[PDB]
């Protein structure tokens, strides 16, 4: 219950898992100080004991400082009390006492949405199928504004894809801690974040997404594009995108938060749309 790094970490019966069971395997994300490996959790599901199924395992090597293990649990914490959703990497369970931190978390088996996209391009991918991609991570992002979240960035290296093409959002139980095109205007200059600064990265979520995993505002250094957002000038409509669809992400480019649309009409629009297909 919110507490610090110690020893020996405290037991917590509704998330223990034993550590026995869980079986590592090959490094899914390389991480300077903390990483994310495959894992065989043999008994995750304790209804079917015997069967097994393949989990991620987010853990920290011998280096990491005091500090690092704190924002680790403080990662797993807050994962407990947001508790599950479709469109989230949920927590499955936890390995604390009598040796290292492991936090298991459910796998992504086609990657981030950048690579994944970028993977099926054409030398596959329908125009729903985008559509159903940018309406699950609506509703997941609505999920989490609800609870008090907010999230960190939010872009396409950030939100997974299943097996089955289900959108999973990823980092967002993570502490405060490069991603400028992303961040909102008050987020770059005042550093004030709020649940409508998600918007504006929601904005440039829909840019990746229509642009095949392209890379937003292309060909600058990151220093003209200050000056480039506040003088009333955002990213083009890209090439194949609705104008009524473009106008999504216009709305959620305003400079004003206020004006910016929240979550839940994010939603709703993108249904209608989805609803259509
Ligand atoms: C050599 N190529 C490296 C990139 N390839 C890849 C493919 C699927 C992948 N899933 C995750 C993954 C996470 N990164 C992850 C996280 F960062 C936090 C919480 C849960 C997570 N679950 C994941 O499943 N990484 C993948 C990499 C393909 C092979």
């Amino acid at each position: 219950s919110a507490g610090l790094v110690s020893l020996d970490l405290p037991l917590d019966p509704l998330w223990e898992f034993p550590r026995d069971r869980l079986v590592l395997g090959k490094p899914l994300g390389e991480g300077c100080f903390g990483q994310v490996v495959r894992a065989e959790a043999f008994g995750m599901d304790p209804a079917r004991p015997d069967q097994a199924s393949t989990v991620a395992v987010k853990m920290l090597k011998d280096n990491a400082s005091d500090k690092d293990l704190a924002d680790l649990v403080s990662e797993m914490e807050v994962m407990k009390l947001i508790g599950r959703h479709k469109n989230i990497i949920n927590l499955l369970g936890v390995c604390t006492q009598e040796g290292p931190l492991y936090v298991i978390v459910e796998c992504a088996a086609k990657g981030n949405l950048r690579e994944f996209l970028r993977a099926r391009r054409p030398p596959p991918l329908s125009f729903p199928v985008l559509v159903s991609c940018a309406y699950q991570v609506a509703r997941g992002m609505q999920y989490l504004e609800s609870r008090k979240c907010i999230h960190r960035d939010l872009a396409a290296r950030n939100v997974l894809v299943t097996e089955d093409n289900v959108m999973k959002i990823a980092d967002f139980g993570l502490a405060r801690g490069l991603p400028v095109k992303w961040m909102a205007p008050e987020a770059l200059f005042d550093r004030v974040y709020t649940h409508q600064s998600d918007v504006w990265s929601f904005g440039i979520l829909l840019w990746e997404i229509f642009t095949l995993g392209g890379s937003p505002y292309p060909g600058i250094p990151v220093e003209e594009l200050f000056s480039l957002l506040r003088e009333g000038h955002r990213m083009d409509r890209p090439p194949h995108c609705p104008p009524e669809l473009y106008g999504l992400m216009r709305e959620c480019w305003h400079a004003a938060p206020s004006q910016r649309p929240t979550f839940k009409q994010l939603v709703e629009a993108l249904d209608k749309v989805l609803l259509a297909v």
